[PDB]
């Protein structure tokens, strides 16, 4: 007689993954789905990255003397270092984060100088706190108006928007330290600034008081901004304490943003940038940072997620079959035959089952979750000062999103591993059943996954069984006689 | 001898859907799950849709002269047209969005006139920028108080809340253009308005300065509001530049809202309203607009999602092993027998009924029917603001992405399970038929049985119903087989 | 001859659960996954719970005379009762919620007194609205400065931060009701208060006007705060209307928070606290409240979610084909045999243990055990505000919807897979039993085998254990069959 057995390959080094019904199970191969490291360098392609060096974006916009190399610049991502400082007149911006976000999202620092007429006042003031070389200076985009002689007239100027784009105007108000200083600079005992368009209005009254010395000055300047639509008009009215603008900024809509990072910038290519540095985006999930720019993987809390890419691994213990056994000596494929004949032993592989299993395994996780999400400008996710309600709301939103996506990742990985194991087992069972249906009554199953053939099955007989053309009528009578 | 086969129906045309393990599979029937179109019109039932032709909600509340038809109105949805304009004295409202939102959510414009006594001043001021016919006018819900003769005394009035519902008051402050104008309207050179209750207070100082001309005026008016709880009191203390109220609005709690849409309104019934128009809600997901009012499907980014409702389609006596049966139209499963009398065909009922039962009603065990949402956040903006707009955009983006992922995964899972259950049902029927035929039959290898005894039409029927007796023909089958 | 049958246990009463493909399927055992009840009490272990009684957090911080017990206190959770009240000078806090949340998250009321020097003014002012026994008083942490003699000079003091932690300063501005009161209290007809650091500055000009009487007073006080980082400095400049601070608070970072609740506090141990009371956290989900502190389950909209633990329940020698074994108590899977000597019954250990070990520890593979969340946004509001309240409500509603959907889908998937695994285990046991009997038995159609040779108790036990040798009965069985 003859013996025919079926089995599957196995490997000496297995990987442990988790499924729906198994917490631990060993497979022949698995791949990592979470990116948990970075090179620590920021790549300069294909995005346009502008190193801030020792300048913030607001100080570069205003015209700090040591930030004058940042004039008419453009960027895709602005990188702010933690060593930046300010070296001009002390100032503060009410609603600072909104202005910073607006400038960062605009994506350019194009400035157009306009002709404002201020009559009866002196222009181009300065201070010893803002030194342009040996001489006193000021912000290059602002104009410090002061009295001329002994009079400060009421200022009333206008400027229409005859262009077809929006304009952004940056102006300010000065807070003197004493009444004497106020009257020495601006003749009136109480100034007032009003800047308005046909749809909005802002009016400020300066405050007088002593403040801690910053570069020798105990006064402050408050910075405000205004946007003028096409076909609109701007009117500036004031009788003191005005830091007049010199022009407008072109404001656009685009995919620019700003990021605080201390990582160096090198020469390389990477489509995803994090404060830790650029990371590859070939994996669906990332664990490096939750602040990202470009095409980046989703942030999950888990540091490792193994996706099974092979069948279950069973070690090998008179040949046997796939029942509680593996075939470590099989390298031509996944499933195959092993026949003990009168001539001698042999081994072959089945290609259709292996190809079907691989074609089902390959390309997985591209049917449920998309390739990558492209996000450019978002909310702030790290804070250095306490604020209250809005900071709590932002933290809550971010935490909720992170938790939900982590749960989704874990559940998806478990489901896919379960289905992979199921399909491999089903493929082995289908091969066994097809072989059984081939041998109508010339065979009998021992139970170890092996068939025994009661007639003389030569090598041609085995090969015909493998191909699918074996005929039971030729050996029917002989096998029936041998069985009984 | 005879031959008995089992098979399943097939169709000339089949749809392509996707499962967990298959990129593209073909089935006999499928349904679409995403609603991606609208009629372009808004239905006026069963909700109450109020159309604001040339008026905004704030203009209709304040009493713009051309918005006088919107007095004492009620609505479920207020539709704001893009052609609305203002035709009265220029004004601006700090935190305009909050007042607009709460007025819209209140759902009514009921106004009650109160008896306010202003001693020493002159009431019912007007301006040429707000004409009520040929004569100068003003907002109908506000009172412009100026000097009488040559004096403007200090106003100090009180108004108790003896009812059991909230009161909403709307007042204002006037910002003149010149110091001369300020002195000519109000005797004092610096006005002040203090409106306060027992738990809150607001004080505003008018600011003088030139402004762009709007209908001939360089001044402006700022609008504020106050809510007085039952048992609380209101005190208005002013020195000048006060735009007094004439009464209070009855504010409420409800499910009203406001929408921006240019779609026309026609006569029909629909529970879902979108700015593109009303849409039906017989599908779980939609792709029209993420701003919705009523019982509406969920918004997803995918434009199509197909759900399988039939078996896998396999092109084509033979069995069910890679072989379809185009000639089966009375069911999904059945038998084909080739006998001496002739060929025959019948359909099974238990398996088909089980398949229909397990297929019908899917997507209802997991997801709900619909969700009713009435008032939400704003999702489209016309001006750049900064922090809050960014936060709102972030929240909406997160919600949309998560729901799209959920929809995709659910559709894939249910397609996979439908295919699996159909195949399992077919295999179960074949196994039961084998189990009936104890030793009188043999598996031919293509999904067919070859019977070794005389099995006429009555014998086929006995096999089909489940009363086949193997013992009767056992000896004959054994003699024939061996 | 003999008959061997294979079956599974059934129970007199079962539970109905839902799966992906079945609306209502009865199972032998199920468990509840949603906690929907509480004892109505708050446990004081292991968290430190501080009872606010009739004092709010702001009143305790400021130094209200009836809130003097709460001086220098520490907490993990602060409970604010609904019967709190104020008994001092009327006041208001601009941006009240942020200060309240900051103080609650700081978790301590540790106050350190500093030595300020106010030259030329009178200190320690009081009022009849804030009584300390017979005498008049004020907030214990604030200093009320007025004129001394007939002059109020320009106050300009400084205080540096030489420590290694932040400082929190609380100060105020007084709003007089009349010009005469302003002039009498402070010489200047218009005061001003400026408080600044090297990176921030605030200036408030007091308002003037009448307000509703609160405890005999018609003037108000506004409360502001300033944080000084290490290495910074504070300057207080004022010429009138200053409510001076007496020191600083130590602000920390931790896991403290604040709650509104009326439930009493008893001696018990629990890790989850809700406004309804404490709830156990042994279930993955809960339905009591969406405001929690500590290690608590997740909030879902569903009050019941049943998880299948046993097999499907089938009503009741025969096999497992549409038949149960109500008399089976030794295990889940086993054999029955009818021999010449008599009937019998046994239970298998391998299959039962495999089913138990696969089912035991389930639902822990996907979801995390517990999540610890301490301080979060506000989820209930008493007054309408507008934009921010709408955004917060939207965020919470979105989160609740998403987590409820996740819970539903997870439970359905787990139930389906449990049913499938039990069925597959039974089928595998049947297939192995058939696999032992190569040609000495024939399937009878109801899950039972007809053994065609004399199979005594030893032969049955050999079949059960896996040592059955078919050869020695092969000839006898073959002779019997044909
Ligand atoms: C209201 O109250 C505030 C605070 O009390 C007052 O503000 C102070 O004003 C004084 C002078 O107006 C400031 O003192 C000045 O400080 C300068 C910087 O000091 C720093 O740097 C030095 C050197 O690096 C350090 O040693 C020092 O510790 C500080 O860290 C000094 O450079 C100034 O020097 C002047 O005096 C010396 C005296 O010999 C001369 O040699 C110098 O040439 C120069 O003339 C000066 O000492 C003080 O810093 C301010 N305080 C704060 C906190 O900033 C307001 O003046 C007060 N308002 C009114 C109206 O009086
Ligand atoms: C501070 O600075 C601001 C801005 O610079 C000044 O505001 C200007 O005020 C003047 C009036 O003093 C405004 O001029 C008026 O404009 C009206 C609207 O113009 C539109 O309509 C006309 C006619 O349809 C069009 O031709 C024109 O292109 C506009 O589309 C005019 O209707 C007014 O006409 C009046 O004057 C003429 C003069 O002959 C008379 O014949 C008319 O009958 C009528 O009386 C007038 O021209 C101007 O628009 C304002 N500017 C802005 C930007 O708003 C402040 O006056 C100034 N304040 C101080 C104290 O200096
Ligand atoms: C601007 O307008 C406001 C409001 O119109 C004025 O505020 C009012 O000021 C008066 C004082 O002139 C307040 O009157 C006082 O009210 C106290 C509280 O009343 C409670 O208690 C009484 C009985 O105890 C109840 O009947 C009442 O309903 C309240 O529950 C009274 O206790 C005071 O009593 C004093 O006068 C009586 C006179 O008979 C004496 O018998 C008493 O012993 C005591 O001396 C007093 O009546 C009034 O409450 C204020 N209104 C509000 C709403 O607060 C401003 O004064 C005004 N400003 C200017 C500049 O005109
Ligand atoms: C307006 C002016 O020129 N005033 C002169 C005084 O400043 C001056 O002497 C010295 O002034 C110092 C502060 O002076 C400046 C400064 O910051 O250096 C001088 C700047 O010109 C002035 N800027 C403008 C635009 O006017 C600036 C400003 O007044 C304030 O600083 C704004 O807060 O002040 C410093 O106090 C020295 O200690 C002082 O000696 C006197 C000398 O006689 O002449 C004035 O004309
Ligand atoms: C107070 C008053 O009636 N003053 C008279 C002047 O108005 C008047 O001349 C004309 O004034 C025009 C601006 O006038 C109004 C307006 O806008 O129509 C008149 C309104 O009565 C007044 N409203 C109130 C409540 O006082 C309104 C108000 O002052 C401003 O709109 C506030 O910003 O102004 C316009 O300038 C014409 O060009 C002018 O001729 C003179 C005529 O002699 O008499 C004044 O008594
Ligand atoms: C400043 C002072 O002492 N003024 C005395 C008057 O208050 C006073 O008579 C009674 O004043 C009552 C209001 O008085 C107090 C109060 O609230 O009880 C007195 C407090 O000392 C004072 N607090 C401070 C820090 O100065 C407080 C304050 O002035 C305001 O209330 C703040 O809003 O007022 C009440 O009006 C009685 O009706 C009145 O008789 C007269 C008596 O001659 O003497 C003043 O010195
Ligand atoms: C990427 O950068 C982030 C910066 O936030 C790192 O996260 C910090 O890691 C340090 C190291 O222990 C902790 O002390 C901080 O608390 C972490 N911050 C936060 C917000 O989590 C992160 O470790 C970096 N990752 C890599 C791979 O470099
Ligand atoms: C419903 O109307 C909205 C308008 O708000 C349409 O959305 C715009 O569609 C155009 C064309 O694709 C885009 O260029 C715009 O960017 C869309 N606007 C926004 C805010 O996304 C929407 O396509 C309409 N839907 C249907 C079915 O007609
Ligand atoms: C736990 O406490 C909350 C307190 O809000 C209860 O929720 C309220 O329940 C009543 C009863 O019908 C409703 O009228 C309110 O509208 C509910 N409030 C909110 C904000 O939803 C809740 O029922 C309590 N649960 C238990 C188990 O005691
Ligand atoms: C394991 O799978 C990865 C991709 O899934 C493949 O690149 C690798 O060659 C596989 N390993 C083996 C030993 O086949
Ligand atoms: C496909 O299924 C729908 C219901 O799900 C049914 O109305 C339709 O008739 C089916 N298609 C065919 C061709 O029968
Ligand atoms: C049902 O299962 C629970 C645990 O899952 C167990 O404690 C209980 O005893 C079971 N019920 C029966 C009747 O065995």
């Amino acid at each position: 007689t003859a013996t025919l057995c079926l089995g599957h390959h196995s490997v000496p080094n297995g990987t442990i993954v988790k499924t729906i019904t198994d917490d631990q199970i060993e497979v022949t191969n698995a791949t990592e789905l979470v990116q948990n490291s970075s090179t620590g360098k920021i790549c300069n392609n294909p995005h346009k990255v502008l190193d801030g060096r020792d300048c913030t974006l607001i100080d570069a916009m205003l015209g700090d003397p040591h930030c004058d190399v940042f004039q008419d610049e453009k960027w895709d991502l602005f990188v702010e270092r933690s060593s930046a400082f300010s070296n001009c007149y002390p100032y503060d911006v009410p609603d600072y984060a909104s202005l910073r976000s607006l400038i960062a999202s605009s994506g350019t620092l194009d400035f157009i100088t306009e002709s404002f007429t201020w009559a009866g006042v002196s222009q181009n003031g300065g201070s010893s706190a803002c030194k342009r070389g040996p001489a006193n200076g000021f912000f290059s985009r602002l104009n410090w108006l002061t009295k001329s002689g002994s009079s400060y007239p009421l200022l009333n100027v206008t400027m229409p928007n005859n262009y077809n784009f929006d304009k952004l105007y940056i102006w300010g108000v000065h807070h003197p330290s004493t009444n004497q200083e106020q009257t020495n600079l601006y003749v009136q005992a109480s100034g007032r600034v009003t800047v308005s368009t046909r749809r909005s209005q802002q009016t400020i009254v300066p405050n007088i008081g002593s403040r801690p010395w910053v570069r020798g000055q105990s006064g402050r300047i408050s910075i405000y901004w205004t946007i003028v639509k096409p076909g609109d008009v701007l009117v500036i009215n004031s009788n003191g304490n005005l830091i007049a603008p010199r022009g407008f900024f072109k404001i656009r809509t685009g995919r620019s943003s700003i990021m605080r990072s201390d990582a160096p910038i090198e020469t390389c290519i990477s489509e995803c940038i994090t404060p830790n540095g650029s990371i590859p985006n070939d994996k669906p999930f990332q664990n490096v940072n939750k602040i990202t720019y470009g095409a980046c993987p989703k942030y999950v809390k888990q540091n490792t997620l193994k996706l099974a890419t092979g069948m279950r691994n069973v070690p090998e213990k008179a040949i046997a079959g796939f029942i509680e056994n593996g075939w470590e000596g099989m390298i031509d494929g996944w499933y195959g035959f092993r026949h003990q004949n009168s001539e001698g032993t042999g081994q072959a592989a089945d290609l259709k089952s292996t190809q079907a299993a691989i074609d089902q395994i390959n390309g997985k996780l591209n049917r449920v979750i998309e390739k990558t999400n492209e996000k450019f400008h978002q909310i702030e996710k790290e804070f250095s000062e306490v604020e209250g309600r809005i900071q709590d709301l932002e933290k809550y939103v971010e935490d909720t999103k992170v938790d939900l996506w982590s749960y989704n990742a874990e559940l998806l990985v478990a489901l896919e591993n379960q289905h992979t194991i199921d399909l491999t087992d089903s493929e082995m069972n289908k091969l066994f059943e097809k072989t059984r249906r081939q041998l109508r009554e010339n065979a009998e199953d021992m139970g170890n996954g092996c068939f025994k053939i009661y007639h003389k099955c030569d090598n041609a007989c085995i090969e015909s069984i493998r191909n699918g053309t074996y005929d039971h009528d030729i050996y029917r009578d002989e096998a029936l006689n041998n069985r009984f």
